[PDB]
DNA sequence: GAAGCCGGCG
DNA sequence: TCCGCCCGGCTTC
């Protein structure tokens, strides 16, 4: 198992820098707004000059200006960032036996057969990938090379920005021993707080505690996952799937409960969603906003995926099922979501 | 099966 | 130390 994890450096801001080179070297902030009850905005991405002045993602925009008065504040343009992401993902495509797209800026590559099981050529490949993405798209990325997915990510994370993390087969055991508990994917701040207040600060501190004492705080799946990881037993493979969802939402001319009216609009959302997709989804979800604006949704999974034609029937049903769950209340806006896409 | 609560993520 | 046509795990009825 040779995994190369690729993560695009401050992606949205970096794209803005490429389109307008005048921002390069100046503090830049990409802003995301909301048209809900309040119209206020927040930080989506800050470049490193902004991050250096203390600007972080999710920071309310008002606050970011307090600490970065000198920064340039721009609106978010998803479609462009998506186009970039699309292009770069394709470049990676031809460098991997198997490729898993995790998000708009994160991919995992299995390169084991590519580099003939030789870990050194694997590192050489990562360097090539870095170099190519920079030359083709003028985007700098951070990569992580490791025997499994989770390590490959965890080391890239320690190597940002424009870095190249490497954990070799022989370094693994020590690395697990070395690892702080909160540094591990799946453990947010809240879980860490609770784990530290029970004597666990490092990954190897799990071994001494009994599985039941752990579960109580952890859950079920995480406990198991932690156990295997600490013992270096984790090795979930890289799959040919994209974790990025694609959806279309359409407003109705007026509020209704009538399927014959809603369907033509659902059918259109489905069409537009399937055009955005480059594979076969394994889940369809019908989302419906009611008069009082609250959300009602429901999906179905398909082991072997759903094709465009067969989605009309299923989506229709899901809609009826939503209308049987909420009787005597009209819809306003419908949408469909497609995820768990199988690639290639 | 499914509503709702909670931690985590992008 | 913030929001999501959020999203999955888990607990509960
Ligand atoms: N509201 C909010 N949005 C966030 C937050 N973190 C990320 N986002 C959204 C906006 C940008 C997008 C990508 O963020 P990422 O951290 O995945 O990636 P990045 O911007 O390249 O930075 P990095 O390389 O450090 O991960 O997801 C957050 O804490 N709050
Ligand atoms: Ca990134």
């Amino acid at each position: 198992m040779i995994v190369i994890f690729v993560d695009f450096d401050y992606f949205f801001a970096q794209v803005e820098e490429v389109l307008n080179p005048q921002y390069k070297g100046k503090p830049l902030v990409v802003c995301v707004y909301s048209g809900r009850t309040k119209t206020s905005g927040a930080v989506a991405t800050a470049n490193y000059e902004a991050r250096k002045l203390g600007v972080k993602a999710g920071m309310p925009i008002i606050k970011a200006m307090q600490i970065a008065p000198s920064a340039i504040y721009v609106p978010m343009r998803k479609p462009i960032y998506e186009a970039f992401s699309n292009r770069i993902m394709n470049l990676l495509n031809k460098h991997a036996d198997k490729i898993e797209v995790a998000s708009i800026d994160e991919a995992y590559l299995d390169v084991t057969n590519k580099v003939e099981g030789n870990f050194e050529n694997g590192i050489e490949l990562a360097r090539k990938i870095k170099q190519e993405i920079l030359e083709k798209e003028k985007i700098t990325v951070t990569v992580g090379v490791a025997p499994n997915k989770i390590l490959a990510k965890i080391i890239a994370d320690k190597s940002k920005p424009n870095g190249l993390g490497v954990i070799r087969p022989t370094e693994v055991q020590d690395f697990l021993n070395e690892l702080d508990i909160d540094e591990i994917p799946g453990i947010g701040s809240v879980l860490a707080r609770r784990l530290n207040e029970l004597g666990i600060q490092k990954l190897r501190d799990i071994l001494s505690k009994n599985y039941n004492e752990l579960e109580k705080i952890t859950g079920k799946a995480k406990a198991l996952y932690l156990l295997k990881l600490a013992q270096n037993k984790y090795s979930e493979p890289v799959e040919n799937k994209s974790k990025i969802p694609h959806g279309r939402y359409l407003t109705l001319p007026y509020n209704t409960r009538d399927v014959k009216v809603i369907l033509p609009y659902l059918k259109k959302a489905i069409n537009e969603a399937y055009n955005k997709v480059n594979g076969i989804p394994m889940r369809i979800t019908v989302i419906a906003i009611m008069e009082d604006l609250d959300i009602l949704s429901k999906g179905k999974k398909f082991k072997h995926g759903i094709s465009i034609d067969n989605a009309y029937k299923v989506a229709e049903d899901l809609l009826r099922e939503l209308l049987v769950r909420d009787k005597r209340r009209n819809v306003r806006r419908i949408g469909v979501k497609l995820d768990n896409i199988i690639i290639n």
